């Protein structure tokens, strides 16, 4: 009941500095645990009888174990970072061991307060259930095609109407200036061909393009709202107020994925529709609360240590 | 609602032909999907517009849509297959996608009946929640160890009582004689160092090596039970009845992995106590049905067709 387990990158800044003071302004007490960081630099063990099967943590010369952990933040659940040319079947081990003991360590974390449960962010993380739960819940998408077949992304081409389309994937941004990175989906151009053997026969997600006067990126937390709006002309930040039908199916679109947290990116058309682009994929809120001021993470601290 | 949908790899046999013959005796009609041959040999569409988004799925000139499938059969889900020495991202790009569009299509059967819901198997995978989840039934287990604290192990070694450690790790075995392949746990005896510097801190799990007069492989389909056992002295399935006092601790094991299928593996000691060691990481149970005529397919149809 002592510590809010906060669960980052060790090359996370911003957003885990404003919710760990947050959260001790609050009267508790943060630890970080940089997920990357194990197995190399991170300790856990656990021993079964029968007993109790609690796990021990250390790491950077502080340790907890499962029973002091109130609440967990799943800021970024990152991969096992492993350094060197390592023998293939060595590493294999190693990752799948490092996975099935930090699921271990989880489980023993269910008693806990999660922001948010793991297999619910496993599960919104697939852009497919998304667009499928967006327009079953009256969100508009853009026409949207998976396919590993070539013929039937031919003919997808031809039914947008008249538009541009683009392949979609994840990607992860670092440079600009500043010292952080990104995750944020890339979308290069759709122009054919049958090469690239190395994915010849491998889905792809294709997308119309839509025109926007607004990006939008919508974070909610906890039944609150905070959007920020860009004005779209090839920025800053900038205030926006959506229409209530539109929050009303937000919430129900997050408690379909069983969601206390989410950021939402949307476009404003032309025309004035707001469309439904995907559940951000990094989570990413930072810009928005320096650039406006929008207190996001006293939210998340609230959430937190409160409920 | 006119096919059951079964899951399986390329190279099963024995399991998935009981499984659709008795199928169709029901009056019902499977549909094999080798799910290793996703994306080279398999084909999925789907398509979103805020319309159906309802999935194609074409494999060895066959091919159903989502709305056709009324069960789902999980006997194995596989990786991609992918040949050759592709470059690393290209790979790295299809896997992700390739699971990613698989997963985009199990989303698309959540209306069907599934044995197992796939997000039940993955968390049931986890050996550390089996142990946790078992002794917190009333299952006995093994005393256990996870850790990548050489130290941690080192007085483990010491509180066995007296008994031999060994590590465990899932592993594949595919030759005597038959042409099937099966998962099973490996253990390999613990005798120390500090080498294997590939391996150097990455976590391991350890147990109490517990001696035997029988193995017992448990499956339980849908409340039904299914027992053999093999006289343990360095054989052939025999049967075994258990108790009911384990079989009611089974079912509350089961009902809190969210299971209707699972084959459970014990040992009995010389004591006379039931061990419990894992759910089988394969959930095998094709030599139970033909060396002792226990009618476990018929069951698995059942489910499927009926429920």
């Amino acid at each position: 009941p002592k510590v809010v387990l906060l669960l980052t990158h060790s090359g996370d800044f911003f957003t885990i500095d404003r919710v760990a003071e947050a959260i001790e302004k609050k009267g508790a007490t943060p630890f970080r645990l940089d997920t990357d960081k194990f197995p190399l630099e991170v300790q856990l063990t656990a021993q079964f009888n029968g007993k109790k099967s609690f796990y021990q943590l250390s790491y950077n010369h502080q340790s907890i174990d499962s029973e002091q952990v109130q609440s967990v933040w799943t800021r970024r659940i990152w991969q096992p970072e492993l350094t060197g040319d390592l023998d293939p079947q060595f590493r294999e081990v190693c990752v799948r061991e490092s996975q099935t003991t930090l699921a271990g360590f989880w489980d023993s974390l269910r008693s806990a307060r999660w922001l948010d449960n793991l297999a619910q962010i496993e599960k919104a993380k697939n852009k497919l259930l998304q667009l499928r739960l967006a327009s079953e819940v009256g969100l508009i998408i853009p026409p949207t095609l998976v396919t590993n077949n070539p013929d039937a992304a031919r003919e997808f081409f031809s039914q947008v109407q008249g538009r541009m389309v683009s392949k979609l994937l994840t990607a992860i941004a670092r440079s600009m200036e500043s010292p952080e990175f990104f995750l944020y989906t890339s979308r290069v151009k759709a122009e054919d061909l049958e090469e690239a053997e190395s994915l010849r026969y491998c889905p792809m997600v294709f997308q119309a393009e839509i025109p926007k006067q607004l990006e939008l990126r919508v974070v909610v937390v906890n039944g609150q709202t905070f959007v920020g709006a860009l004005e779209s002309s090839q920025g800053a930040w900038q205030h926006h107020t959506l229409p209530d039908s539109l929050l009303q199916q937000l919430q129900i679109f997050m408690a379909n994925l069983g969601l206390n947290f989410g950021a939402f990116d949307f476009i404003l058309t032309p025309g004035g529709e707001y469309v439904f682009l995907e559940v951000n994929p990094g989570g990413e809120w930072g810009m928005l609360e320096r650039d406006l001021d929008l207190p996001i993470s006293q939210a998340i601290a609230d959430f937190l240590v409160f409920g």
